[PDB]
Order: structure tokens, then sequence, then C-alpha cells
């Protein structure tokens, strides 16, 4: 998670047992992939403000490893397309997308980042 506190910079903190055990909580009080499901998994987004890897962790957490792989690969293709058009705040000189999502200071390329995470559940079957 990405904290934001008062005037000082934002800055990273590792997940929490308790925050993982309540998104797969909430998560689970839903269908996986209905519009209830994707609602509820954007919000638990939104709440942690997660960095590329925390989201990864997240996934691992809450998934099988082969799910969490195919989202791995879903969502490496919607990078690679999305890195073909260009995204705000990312030059591919400052290293890989997913390691620049890592820096807290970059929070549109985060968010942006949390997108097409949340995008490649599209595939998830």
């Amino acid at each position: 998670p990405v904290m934001h506190p008062h005037g000082v910079p934002p800055s990273h903190r590792p997940w929490q047992m308790k925050d993982l055990q309540a998104i797969k909580q909430e998560v689970s009080q839903a269908a996986p992939g209905s519009p209830q499901f994707m609602q509820t998994i954007r919000l638990a987004v939104q709440q942690f403000d997660p960095t590329a890897k925390d989201l990864q962790d997240l996934l691992q957490y809450l998934c099988s490893s082969l799910v969490a792989s195919l989202h791995h690969q879903q969502l490496d293709s919607l990078i690679s397309e999305a890195e073909t058009r260009g995204i705000t705040g990312y030059n591919p000189l400052a290293g890989p997308l997913r390691v620049q999502a890592n820096n807290p200071q970059q929070q549109g390329l985060r968010r942006e980042y949390q997108q097409l995470w949340l995008t490649a559940f599209a595939a998830l079957p």
C-alpha cells in the first residue's frame, strides 16, 4: 500500500495479513467476474493505493498460482499494447513499467497501472 501522510512525501508499506484477509472476505462476497465483484476489487485498490508489486502479491494471496499467472499473462499483453501507444508519465528509459509503478512518487503511473491490472480480469474465466 502507498500511504499519503500530510506534508511528507508518500511512502510504501507492506501488506498486513489483516489487510489481505479483509480484501479476501469482501471479494468472496460476490461471484468471481460479476459486476459486483469487479466493483469490489476496484474499491479495494482505491482503499490501499497499491503498487504493481502489491497487486501481484495480493493476487498471489487471493488466487491459485496458475490463475494468478493467467492474470499476469493477460496484463503483460495489455502493458505491451499500452507501452506502444504511450502511458501517462512513462518513459521507457526509466525502466520497466512494473518497476516504475513501484516508485511511490509516480502516482499517475501507478493509477494507470492499477487500471490495466483491473482490466486484465476481463479474461479471467
